[PDB]
């Protein structure tokens, strides 16, 4: 009889947990290229001398053996390097086989095949089928990351943080990257074969799916939904109607399961964080190690020339008028690999931004662009340097603008405001670390001075004031601030003080004026003066978007000498919501928990709706419809969890009503067993 194989055994259990991929939860063989694999294959008879078996594996619509998406190999007793199969031993009719891809061989899902050589003709049998990813463990991988604890937070850890706020406020917020969770590895995987690149040409597409660098810039451009039925919607207009408000998500698996499931319809909405959240698990699970970085103070450069501008109105009125802005707070990626198109020394973190701010070739893809390139403002490097650049030490040069005239004259110009606390998730824990130094060099500094002319290089008052936060700030309870100004000059001088506030969304988007006044006084040399700000609830609530931020501004002139701005964003709490378990917590048993919410406000919140997840503690998100609760009430859901895995897991809620939108909740749950 001819040879053929009766069966064969992945040991998918084995190999999955020798190739670290065994906390995905598909039932798939998932392996990471560059390293050896071992099956088992029960042949219908015994190997002969003069029989041959050669394997079959290939990837993609257009296996192409010299494009490294399809390879031949013969069964040997040695190994050759990239794709091999050595037969490390021989029992009965079982023959145990060690087979081996190359570090360089393209991630994604993969065919393989049998090809028989016997009794003088040739047979072809499929296989079977397994998913191949990128190798961190690997150190001849463009991906390699050689330190434990770095690789674990940087690739295995499905829960995360991310800072947001403000300069003068730094916050955080949970978020479930949940790459293990169901279908999710699998949707990822089948981003690549949705990006426009890959329908540009197939074929080449899938052959540079063994780069980092192309892959990361294909997701940077598949996460968000423009020109390419990406993942997410953006929208930062404060009304988000016909989709739920960008601060309600808490993870990236119902972001990305409502996208395949809606036939990759675009996810409304999200903002820069979500992006980047997205971004974030696409990469950890195809194998590139990444976090999320907040850059507090972020600016948009759209002129290229390393410049922001910002206008205001003589009433003291934040103005809309720039084509560039600048954020509170901008989040996006950095991946971890070597790059072999820029040399040595810019190898290691790179950035990926998702957020569809500028547009690169076109479309709105954003990175790689090495972090060290950043520093040194080598600008001229792929990709998108000196709009990145920009982002973290771009000049701000503050305007003014009465419209009733047309006129326009600089105010200042700050080099120091804009890239500051630059922010990333510690490793192993929450501690914000503080990634600064790595993007630039000390403001305030020669060298900070240094590097931004070389980069632009590439391309090409008597009073004084500030505004003080008295209390604490809190959506229901009243703001309260105060203009503090002095007279530094030798001579007594009137000065006129308008003010305003405007409700904002993070990104600067102004929202609408909430309060304003005006006051005339005359200051001696040396003399201070302070001026009281009130705005009632009643006042802001009214236009207070899920952001919680309000744009107070002064601007004082004295007759004759230049304007005065004095600025502050200000940042108002949620009435706090509580998480809590009501038992110890062990793998594989029901585990009581409660949300526990007051309602500060003399008016009741209807449209309560509660949204809990987190991976390893619950399959995918728990809605639970919350009855209205009375002014002065508090509400107390209860529900029960699962524990899937042990360790220490992240419980994630949102609270929302009608007076309170993406009140946030988080809670670190210690699972046993
Ligand atoms: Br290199
Ligand atoms: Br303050
Ligand atoms: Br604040
Ligand atoms: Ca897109
Ligand atoms: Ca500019
Ligand atoms: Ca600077
Ligand atoms: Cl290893
Ligand atoms: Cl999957
Ligand atoms: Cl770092
Ligand atoms: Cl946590």
């Amino acid at each position: 009889a001819a040879l053929g194989v009766q069966s064969i055994n992945w040991q998918t259990a084995f190999n999955r947990q020798a190739h670290h991929t065994d906390k995905f939860s598909s039932q798939e063989l998932i392996l990471r290229r560059g390293q050896n694999f071992q099956v088992l294959m029960i042949m219908n008879k015994g190997l002969g001398s003069n029989e041959r078996l050669e394997f079959i594996v290939s990837t993609g619509p257009y296996p192409s053996e010299s494009a490294m998406t399809k390879a031949v190999f013969p069964l040997s007793n040695g190994s050759s390097g990239g794709w091999s199969a050595v037969l490390q031993a021989s029992n009965g009719n079982t023959l145990t086989i060690s087979i081996s891809s190359p570090a360089s061989a393209p991630i994604g899902r993969y065919t393989m095949a049998l090809q028989i050589f016997s009794q003088g003709g040739i047979s072809s049998v499929k296989l079977g089928t397994f998913i191949l990813l990128f190798n961190p463990w690997l150190n001849v991988d463009s991906v390699f990351m050689g330190n434990h604890a770095e690789r674990e937070e940087y690739v295995q850890e499905d829960a995360g943080i991310i800072f947001v706020g403000s300069t003068n406020r730094i916050g955080m917020i949970g978020w479930n990257f949940g790459q293990f969770e169901e279908d999710i590895l699998s949707i990822c995987l089948s981003i690549l074969d949705r990006s426009l690149n890959f329908r540009r040409d197939a074929a080449t597409d899938v052959a540079s799916r063994n780069d980092p660098k192309y892959v990361g810039r294909v997701l940077s451009a598949m996460i968000n939904s423009n020109d390419d039925n990406g993942v997410l919607a953006g929208n930062w207009s404060g009304t988000y109607t016909g989709g739920r408000d960008p601060r309600s998500w808490d993870g990236s698996v119902e972001i990305l399961k409502n996208w395949k499931k809606s036939g990759l319809s675009p996810v409304r909405y999200g903002q820069c964080w979500v992006f980047a959240g997205t971004l974030n698990t696409a990469l950890r699970s195809l194998g590139i190690p990444s976090r999320v970085i907040t850059n507090f103070n972020s600016a948009h450069d759209t002129d290229r020339n390393l410049s922001v501008d910002v206008y205001y109105d003589p009433m003291g009125n934040p103005l809309d008028k720039g084509s560039d802005s600048v954020w509170n707070f901008h989040v996006w990626n950095e991946g971890w690999f070597v790059r072999s198109d820029l040399g040595p020394s810019y190898g290691g973190w790179q950035v990926l931004d998702a957020t569809p701010q500028e547009r690169s070739q076109g479309v709105f893809q954003c990175g790689p662009a090495s972090v060290i390139g950043v520093r040194e403002g080598d600008v001229q490097l792929n990709f998108d340097m000196p709009f990145i650049f920009a982002e973290v030490n771009a000049d701000r040069i503050t305007w003014l603008y009465d419209n009733t005239t047309g006129k326009q004259w600089k105010n200042s110009v700050n080099s120091h405001t804009i890239g500051r606390y630059i922010s990333t998730k510690a490793v192993g824990s929450n501690a914000r670390m503080d990634v600064t130094d790595k993007y630039k060099y000390p403001e305030g500094s020669d060298q900070e001075r240094q590097v931004f002319q070389k980069a632009l290089g590439k391309l090409k008052p008597s009073i004084i004031g500030k505004l003080k936060v008295a209390g604490m700030l809190a959506v229901g309870k009243e703001v309260n601030l105060v203009l503090l100004l002095k007279n530094l000059s030798r001579d007594t001088k009137t000065v006129t003080v308008n003010m305003t506030a405007w409700t904002i969304i993070y990104n600067g988007t102004l929202v609408h004026e909430v309060w304003k006044d005006s006051a005339t006084m005359s200051l001696d040399p040396e003399e201070e003066a302070e001026h009281p700000i009130k705005i009632s609830y009643a006042q802001y609530e009214r236009y207070l978007k899920s952001d919680n931020m309000i744009r107070i501004t002064a601007v004082c002139k004295v007759p004759d000498e230049s304007e005065v701005v004095v600025e502050r964003d200000i940042i108002l709490d949620n009435p706090t919501l509580t998480l809590e378990v009501l038992n110890e917590a062990r793998v594989r048993k029901p585990v009581n928990v409660q949300m526990l919410f007051s309602n500060p406000l003399d008016e009741p919140v209807r449209d309560c709706v509660l949204m809990v997840e987190g991976s390893g503690l619950l399959l995918g998100n728990l809605k639970i419809d919350v009855p209205t609760l009375g002014p002065k009430e508090r509400s107390r859901v209860r529900f029960d969890i699962l524990p899937s895995r042990s360790g220490t897991k992240q419980l994630l809620a949102d609270f929302s009503c009608n007076k309170f939108p993406a009140i946030k909740a988080m809670l670190s749950i210690d699972v046993a067993e």
